[PDB]
């Protein structure tokens, strides 16, 4: 699945959690959420096996198109074929990220106010996507 | 609140299950399924007070701007402040929209075989998008 939403208005506080499955043989999988693709407050990229990285989850921004400087993370709660939901929720400091094991942070460098885009990629199935 | 869900590959068979809540001084509200904003497979718009419609069930079809002829159905099991979920489903011929109370149908004007685009407008709180 890969899908887009957009004319959203999560502001701080609000939780959006996406609900899915990951592919038997998946790669890795993105969820970018911002202003738009071009302006990604989060790029949670988990990457089994994707460009030499090795079941390691990488975070980043993306501002007027260009990314900014990856975040690697230690913890990678996930495997392949596993059904999972993820949160995501903010502030003015910091994007934090959190699954069933591990709360992921990453500090709201843009110093977005409120999301209004986000799209989900790679290897992964979308089977819901909740508003809280 | 409305939002805008794009990039999708919903064939026919599939379900999308919308889930929110209908606000107390609701007026009326919309779940367009089909193409992009130009070209709907379904406009399904409950009116309870909207352009001289009183508590009825609006379903009509857009082709590259142009709305197709209006059908106005005869069931109205809708209230404010009501939390539903509406489930879409299609097939070349038709479409159907299920809620817990009333089944609708309405013909495949387009013979469109997949839901690309989908957007809920009006005086609805989306709680949830589900793809079953």
């Amino acid at each position: 699945q890969g899908l887009v939403v957009t004319q959203l208005d999560v502001q701080p506080g609000e939780c959006v959690k996406v609900k899915g499955k990951i592919l038997s043989d998946a790669k890795g999988f993105s969820v970018n959420v911002g202003k738009d693709s071009s302006t990604l407050m989060l790029h949670f990229n988990p990457r089994f096996d994707c460009h030499g990285d090795v079941n390691t989850v990488v975070c980043n921004s993306k501002e007027d198109g260009t990314w900014g400087e990856e975040d690697r993370k230690a913890d990678f709660p996930f495997q392949q074929g596993d059904k999972v939901e993820i949160c995501i929720s903010f502030d003015a400091a910091e994007v934090k990220v959190k699954v069933p094991e591990v709360e992921f942070e990453f500090p709201n460098r843009l110093g977005m106010e409120k999301i209004q885009y986000l799209a989900v990629e790679g290897d992964f199935k979308v089977k819901a996507i909740k508003f809280s």
